[PDB]
């Protein structure tokens, strides 16, 4: 076989899960957050996949 | 087989799940948030997939 | 087989779920949010798939 | 088989769900939000798939 | 076989999970956060995959 | 002060919430159930406060 | 002060929450269930407060 | 002070939370269940407070 | 002071939390369950407070 | 002071937490279970407080 990509690719066979991202956010997984009190200014309480590039 | 992509591709066979994103947000997964009190200015309480690029 | 894409594609066979996004938001998954009080100015309380690019 | 796309495509066979988006928003999944009080100016309380690009 | 990529690629066969990211965040895994009180200004309470590049 | 009860009482001062039950069911709290498929004969899918005394 | 009870009482002062139960079920708390598939005969999927006394 | 109870009592002062139960179930706490697939006959998947006295 | 109980009592002062139970189940605490697949016949997957007295 | 109990009592002063149980189950503490696959017939996967007296 032959393949040429510029990116971003994701090429496969017999594949149970696939995610391609440029951005941006993708949530595909099981996630449970239980929480009782959030205070403070300002605290990232429960972050799973996170990116902060403030300018 | 032969394939040429510019991106972003996601090419496969026999594949249970697929996500392609440029952006942007995609939520495809099970997610449960239970929460009782959020305060503060300003706190990211429960973030799963998150991207902040303020300018 | 042969395939040429510019992107964004999502090409497959025998595939249970598919999402293609450029944007933008796509919500296809099970999601439960239970919440009792949100305060503060301004706090992202419960974000699952999120993108903030304010200019 | 043969396929050439400009994007955004989503090509498949035997496929239970499909979403193609350029935009924009698509909601196809089960979603339950229960909520008791939202205050503050201005707090994104419960966001599932979200994109904010204010200029 | 032959392959030439510019990156970022992810090329495979017989592959159970795949993630390609440029960004950005991708959450595909099981995650449980249980939490009782978050205070302080400002403390990253529970971060799993995290990136902070404030300027 | 003086108090004599037979039960069931609930006596208080300065009290934000109160529930008295003999029975029976009382639901006063925030509750979110999101659900996609229930099968089987017969499975209690999502029970929060539950009592089964079949004879 | 003086108090005589037969039960079940709940006597207090300056008290934020109170529950008295004989039964029976009382749900006063925040609860989020997100769920995607329930099968089997018969499986208690997600039980929070539960009592089964079948005869 | 003086107190005589038969039970079940719960007597206090300056008390943030109170639960009295004879039964029966009481759910007053924050709870998040996220779940993707339940099978089998019959499996208690996610039980928090649970009592099974089948006869 | 003087106190005579038959049980079950719970007598206190200046007390943040109280639970009295005869039964039965009481859930007052923060709880997060995230789960992806449950199979088998029949397996207690995730049990927090649990009592099984089948006859 | 003077006290006579039959049991089960729990008598105190200046006390942050209290639990009295006859039964039965009480869950008052923070608990996080994250889990990916449960199989087998039948295996107690993750048990925190547990009692099995099958007859
Ligand atoms: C995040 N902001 C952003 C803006 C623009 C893009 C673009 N991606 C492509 C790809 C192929 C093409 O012919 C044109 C474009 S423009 C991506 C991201
Ligand atoms: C010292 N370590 C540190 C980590 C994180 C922070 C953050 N500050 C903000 C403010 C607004 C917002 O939406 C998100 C965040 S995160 C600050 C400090
Ligand atoms: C070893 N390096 C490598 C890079 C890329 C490939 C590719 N194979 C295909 C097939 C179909 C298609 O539309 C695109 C592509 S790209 C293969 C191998
Ligand atoms: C952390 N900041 C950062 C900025 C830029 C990069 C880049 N990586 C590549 C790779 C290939 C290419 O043709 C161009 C670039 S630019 C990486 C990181
Ligand atoms: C984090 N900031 C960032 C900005 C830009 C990039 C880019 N990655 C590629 C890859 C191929 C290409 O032809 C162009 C570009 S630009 C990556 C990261
Ligand atoms: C994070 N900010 C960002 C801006 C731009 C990009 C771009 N990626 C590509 C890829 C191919 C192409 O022909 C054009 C572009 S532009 C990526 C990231
Ligand atoms: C030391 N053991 C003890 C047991 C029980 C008590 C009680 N005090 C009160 C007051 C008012 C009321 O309606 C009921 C009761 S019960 C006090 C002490
Ligand atoms: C679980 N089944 C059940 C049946 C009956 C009861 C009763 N509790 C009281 C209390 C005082 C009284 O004068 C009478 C009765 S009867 C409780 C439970
Ligand atoms: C060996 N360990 C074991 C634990 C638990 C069980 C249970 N069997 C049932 C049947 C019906 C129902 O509503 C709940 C349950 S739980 C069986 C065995
Ligand atoms: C486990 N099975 C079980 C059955 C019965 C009990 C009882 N505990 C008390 C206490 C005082 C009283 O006057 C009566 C009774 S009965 C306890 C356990
Ligand atoms: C679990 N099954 C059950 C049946 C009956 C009870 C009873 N509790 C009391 C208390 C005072 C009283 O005068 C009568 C009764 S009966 C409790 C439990
Ligand atoms: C688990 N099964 C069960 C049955 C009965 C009980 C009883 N507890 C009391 C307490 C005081 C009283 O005057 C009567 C009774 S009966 C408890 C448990």
């Amino acid at each position: 076989k032959k393949g040429v990509v510029h990116g971003v690719a994701t090429v496969a066979e017999k594949t149970k899960e696939q995610v391609t991202n440029v951005g941006g956010a993708v949530v595909t997984g099981v996630t449970a957050v239980a929480q009782k009190t959030v205070e403070g200014a300002g605290s990232i309480a429960a972050a799973t996949g996170f990116v902060k590039k403030d300018q």
